[PDB]
C-alpha cells in the first residue's frame, strides 16, 4: 500500500525538503495530484525494510552507493529516460545510477573532495603534490604547516593513491569486475609511497584525524586541507579567508577522489511510476526545480548541465565539479565493504611504518577476501535463522501438524 | 566382490521388481546366466556406501537426479550404446543420464506433472492460465473452486514460473552452467506475479499444501489440480470421474514442469559390465521386457519410443509424456540442493505477501549462496574429522609413534 | 634498516654457508663491498615476519615453493636478468622462480626423486614399472623384495600417478590454472591402479613408510628404493653398493617427480638491489662460485648449465637432473596445501582397500575444496583478530599524538 493517485517522497532531513515540497506544490497546480515530502529518521535503514513488503515511498532521495543494495534486492524500478533527456545531465553521472546494466535512479547532486587553501597564508596554491614538501619548509619557518588532512580514513587518502593508476574495481561494459582490483598495482604503490614519505620526513603526522585536521585549518595553523562541501559552513564561521580549488596533481596525473551522487530512485512497488517520471524529469530536473531546492538548502554541484553552469559562478562549486569529473565514481557493489576494511588497514600500517608500502598493499588483497568470508558467513547464518523461523511457524506447531 | 558370472540388480520396493525378475528369468534361459533382483531398505542411501568400497549391485535402478551424486563420486560406469540404440529412446531422456559429458545410465521411465481435471464438473479444461481467474468465478457460484494445487513446494509451482522464460541453470552442449541462473529474469518474474495475483484475488489460498489439495479434488470440492502419476491410485479409489491433460499455457507458452527419469546405472566396480549392457539393452529395454515390469507395477511413461506409443493409448500416459517433452529435465548437479532452498522461500514469501515478487526472487541468489556456504562448511568439517581419525587413529598412538 | 653499502645473506644451516662466504670474500676483494652470510634458526618463518617491516637480509636462499608466498606478500623484488644470462641456466628452472608473470629469484640447485637400486642384488635396473611385479617373484625366491618406498607421503607415490597424465594444476602461459585439476583423469587413475595392484598382489606393503623403506634398503633386504639426494649419505655409511638412475617408465611414459629448486631471492626492502644482482649473476652463478659452495656441502644438480655438465660425470647427479627434467616443477601457489591434504588421503584409502581407485580420486576433489574452506576460514578470523585489536592501537595513539603534537611546538 503506497496509495495510487498521489506521490510520496522520502528525502533526508539535512536537504532542502521544503524547497522540494514547493516543486510538489508546482506539480499539484498543473496535474491536480498531491505530493507529500517526508523526511523520516534513518530512512536509509527503513527503506529496505518497508519496500520489501510493498510499502515505503514512491520516490527516495539518497546517495547512489546505497542504491546498489536496493537494486540488488529488487526494490527500485528501471527508469526510462530517452536519449535527449540523458544529454541534459553530465554523462559521467549516469554511470553512478547503473545496476546490472540497467538505470535505477536519477542523478541530482554531485559530491567530491577538493583542496581548500588559506588565502591569507597561501595566495597561490600548489598545482602538484611534489612541490608541497618544499612548501612546508617555507611555512615551518613562520611556525605553520603546508598541509593537514585526515589520514585515518581511506576516503581522504585515496585521491593521492589513485592518482597514478589506482582503482577500487575496474568499471568496464557498465559493470564492475570484482576479479580486477587496483590496490597493489604500480600507481597505487607510488601514491602511498609518496604519502608515507611525507610522514617520515615530518611534513605530515600519521595520527592526524578529521577533528585535528579541521581544527588546525580553521584556527589558521595550516595553509591547506582536503575536505568536501560539508565542511565549508564551519570554515565560514571561523572567519578564515579561504578558497576551494582543484586537487594537486601527482606524477602529472590529477588526483582521483571518490564521487558521491545524490540520486532519486523510484520504488519498484510504486503504482505511480509514470507520475514519478513526469515529476522528476519535467519538474525537478529543471532549472526552476533545482533552484527551489538549492535556495532552501544548497545542493552543491548538480547533475543538470544548464543549472550547474549557473552555480559554477561560485568558484567553490566549480571546483567540486572539476575534481569530481577528474575523479572515480564510488562503486555501488557489496564488495565495497571488504575494500574499505582492507585499504583502511593498508594505509594505517604503511603510515605507522608497521609494514612497507609494498607489503601493506599486498596484504589488502588477502585481508579483503578474509572480510568477504565473514560477510559470506554472516549471510549464511541469518538465512538459517529465517529458514527455521519459516518452518517453525507453519509446519510443526504447538497446535498443528504436517 | 560382486561375483563374476552373474548379475545382481537393485530396484526400489515400490517398483515392479517381480516383473523385472521375469526379464532376468528370460535372460537366464537364453544365456545361462542367473539374475538376482533385490529390493533393500533405503537402497539410495546404501549404494554410495557399499559401492565406494567395491561392493553393491551390478545394476541400480533409481531416479536420475540422484545419479549425479554417484557419478560425481565415481561409482558409475560410462555406458556405450551405439547411435542405432540411441534412436530407440526419446532424444531428451538421454540428457537426464549424462554427467560430465559421459553417459552414465539407461533411461527407463519418465515422470512429470500434469493437469488433472474433474470431468463431471469441467468437461472442457482450460488451455490457458489466463482464463482460470474467470473460470473460478463461474464455479464459485456453485460453491466450488476452479484449481487447488500444492503451493508449499516449488516443484509444483515451477511449471508456471518457468513458463515465460524462467530456468534453474542453462543447459547447452550437454553441461549445465552454474553461473547462468534464470530465477530472477523477466519470465520467471511474470510467472510468479500471476501466481500471486491469483492468491490476492481469492482464487487460491496461500497456505494450500499437498494434503489439502489432494483431499479437495478427491471429494469433488475443486475442478482442477496439478499432480503426478503417483497420486492416480488415490483418485481411482475416490470414484471421481477424472482426466489427465496438458498443463495450461501461460502467455501463449507452455508450462515447463521438471522431469524425473527412472534410470538404470551400471556399478563402476562391476566385473560384469558387458553382461549388464546385454541385459539392459537387448532384454529389458524392449517391448517384451518393459511389458513384464509394467504388468507388476505400472512404469508410467517410458523412454522407449516403441513401447511408449503402445502405452500412449492410455490418455493419462500420453499427457505425462507430453508435459515431460514440453518441460525441462531435473538437473543432476549438486547446486540443485541450494536452488530448491532459495526458490521454496522465494515463492512462500511472495505468496504470503512478506516480499514483493521482484524482491522475493531477488533474494533467491543471496539465499542460494547462503545454502552453498552452509553446505560447504559441513563438507569442510566432515573432512577434518575423517583426517583426524586417519592420522589420529591409524598413523600413531599407544603401540606406535 | 638493512644497511646500504654491504650485503647480508640468509641461507639454511644445512647448506654450504662457508663456501658461500668465500664467494662473499671474493666479491669483497674485487668490489670492496663486505658480504656477511648468516644462517639463523628457522629463517623460513622469520623472513616474512621481518621483511614485512622493512628489515631482514638483502638476499635469501630457500626452496622455490616457499618463495611464492613471499612474492604474494610483496617481500621479493623483481630480478632483471637479460636474455643472454637466462641462456646460462636450464630453461625449465626459470619456471620455478616465476610468480604473477614476474621473475622473483635466481635458481641455484635442482632436487628431485630418483630410482636407487642395489648393484649386488640387481646390476640391471628395470626401465619400466610393468616388469617390477615379475622381478619381485624372482627375488622372493631368494628371500628379498624388488622395491620398497614410502607410500604414506604423496610426494613419493606421485611420480607413478602423474606418469600417464596426472597433474596437480595445469601450467600454461607461465600461469597456474587452479580450476584445471588433473587428479581424477584417466592417467592418474591408471597410475594409482598399478600402485594398488602392486599392494594387493603382495609385491609392496601398504604400511611402508620412510623409515621402514630406508632401513630395509640399507640392510640389503630390498633391491630398489625411491628417494632423493638427501638420503645418499646414510646409504654411503651402510657400505651398500648402490646406483642412482632414471625412474621406471609407466605405459612408456616417464615418471614425473616433483622438482625442488633452491633459489636466491632479493628482498624488496633492500637498498642494494643492483649490488645483489652483481653478486648473484657474476660471482655466485659461475663455475668458480658454485664450486666453492659445493665443496662445503654438495648442492646436487645445479641450474647453471656449464657447472652441471661437470657435475654430471657423477652418475648420481646426472640422474637427479634427468628425473627432474622429465618431471614437473612443484607449484609455488597456496592451493598446494589443500592438494597434498587431499591426495594423501586418496592414496591411503586406495592402498588400504577402504575405497576403490575411482572413488578415492573423485573424493580428492571435495577433500581439496574442504581444506581450502578451512584455510580461508582461519585466515578470516586472523583478519578479525588483527583488526579487533587494532581498534585499541588507535585508542592509545589518540592520547599520544595529542601531546607530542603539542610538545614540540607547544
Ligand atoms: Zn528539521
Ligand atoms: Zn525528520
Ligand atoms: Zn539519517
Ligand atoms: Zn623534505
Ligand atoms: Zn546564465
Ligand atoms: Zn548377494
Ligand atoms: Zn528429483
Ligand atoms: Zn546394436
Ligand atoms: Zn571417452
Ligand atoms: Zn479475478
Ligand atoms: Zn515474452
Ligand atoms: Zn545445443
Ligand atoms: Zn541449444
Ligand atoms: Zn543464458
Ligand atoms: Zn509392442
Ligand atoms: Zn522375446
Ligand atoms: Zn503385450
Ligand atoms: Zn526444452
Ligand atoms: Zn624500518
Ligand atoms: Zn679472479
Ligand atoms: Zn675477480
Ligand atoms: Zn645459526
Ligand atoms: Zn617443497
Ligand atoms: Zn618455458
Ligand atoms: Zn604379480
Ligand atoms: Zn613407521
Ligand atoms: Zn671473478
Ligand atoms: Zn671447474
Ligand atoms: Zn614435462
Ligand atoms: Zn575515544
Ligand atoms: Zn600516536
Amino acid at each position: 500500500k503506497i496509495e495510487e493517485g498521489k506521490l510520496v517522497i522520502w528525502i533526508n532531513g539535512d536537504k532542502g525538503y521544503n524547497g522540494l515540497a514547493e516543486v510538489g506544490k508546482k506539480f499539484e497546480k498543473d496535474t491536480g495530484i498531491k505530493v507529500t515530502v517526508e523526511h523520516p529518521d534513518k530512512l536509509e535503514e527503513k527503506f529496505p525494510q518497508v519496500a520489501a513488503t510493498g510499502d515505503g515511498p514512491d520516490i527516495i532521495f539518497w546517495a547512489h552507493d546505497r542504491f546498489g543494495g536496493y537494486a540488488q534486492s529488487g526494490l527500485l524500478a528501471e527508469i526510462t529516460p530517452d536519449k535527449a533527456f540523458q544529454d541534459k545531465l553530465y554523462p559521467f553521472t549516469w554511470d553512478a545510477v547503473r545496476y546490472n546494466g540497467k538505470l535505477i535512479a536519477y542523478p541530482i547532486a554531485v559530491e567530491a573532495l577538493s583542496l581548500i587553501y588559506n588565502k591569507d597564508l597561501l595566495p597561490n596554491p600548489p598545482k602538484t603534490w611534489e612541490e608541497i614538501p618544499a612548501l612546508d619548509k617555507e611555512l615551518k619557518a613562520k611556525g605553520k604547516s603546508a598541509l593537514m588532512f585526515n589520514l585515518q580514513e581511506p576516503y581522504f587518502t585515496w585521491p593521492l593513491i589513485a592518482a597514478d593508476g589506482g582503482y577500487a574495481f575496474k568499471y568496464e561494459n557498465g559493470k564492475y569486475d570484482i576479479k580486477d582490483v587496483g590496490v597493489d598495482n604500480a600507481g597505487a604503490k607510488a601514491g602511498l609511497t609518496f604519502l608515507v614519505d611525507l610522514i617520515k620526513n615530518k611534513h605530515m603526522n600519521a595520527d592526524t584525524d578529521y577533528s585535528i585536521a579541521e581544527a588546525a585549518f580553521n584556527k589558521g595553523e595550516t595553509a591547506m586541507t582536503i575536505n568536501g562541501p560539508w565542511a565549508w559552513s564551519n570554515i565560514d564561521t571561523s572567519k578564515v579567508n579561504y578558497g576551494v580549488t582543484v586537487l594537486p596533481t601527482f606524477k602529472g596525473q590529477p588526483s582521483k577522489p571518490f564521487v558521491g551522487v545524490l540520486s532519486a530512485g523510484i520504488n519498484a512497488a510504486s503504482p505511480n511510476k509514470e507520475l514519478a517520471k513526469e515529476f522528476l524529469e519535467n519538474y525537478l530536473l529543471t532549472d526552476e526545480g533545482l533552484e527551489a531546492v538549492n535556495k532552501d538548502k544548497p545542493l552543491g554541484a548538480v547533475a543538470l548541465k544548464s543549472y550547474e553552469e549557473e552555480l559554477a559562478k561560485d568558484p567553490r562549486i566549480a571546483a567540486t565539479m572539476e575534481n569530481a569529473q577528474k575523479g572515480e565514481i564510488m562503486p555501488n557493489i557489496p564488495q565495497m565493504s571488504a575494500f574499505w576494511y582492507a585499504v583502511r588497514t593498508a594505509v594505517i600500517n604503511a603510515a605507522s611504518g608497521r609494514q612497507t608500502v609494498d607489503a601493506a598493499l599486498a596484504a589488502a588483497q588477502t585481508n579483503a577476501a578474509a572480510m568477504a568470508t565473514l560477510e559470506k558467513l554472516m549471510k549464511a547464518f541469518e538465512s538459517l535463522k529465517s529458514f527455521q523461523q519459516q518452518q517453525q511457524q507453519q509446519h510443526q506447531h504447538q497446535h498443528q501438524q504436517q
